[PDB]
């Protein structure tokens, strides 16, 4: 159940490529395809936190996490 989890650099948006995402990954929810390690490492917040954050926050995160 859910989505497939992959490394961070592999799930990056522009910094490490464009749409070269692993099997089953899209910019729509790239910040959700990262594992607990990857997410808490690139964002420093819980996967649930992001959804409960803000539009400027979620943006800035995906924007600072190299995946916006």
């Amino acid at each position: 159940p859910g989505l497939q989890i992959y490394p961070y650099e592999m799930l990056v948006v522009t910094n490490k490529g464009r749409t070269k995402l692993p099997p089953g990954v899209d910019r729509m929810r790239l910040e959700r395809h990262l594992s607990a390690e990857d997410f808490s490492r690139v964002f420093a917040m819980s996967p649930e936190e992001f959804g409960k954050l803000a539009l400027w926050k979620r943006n800035e995160l995906k924007k600072k996490a190299e995946l916006f």
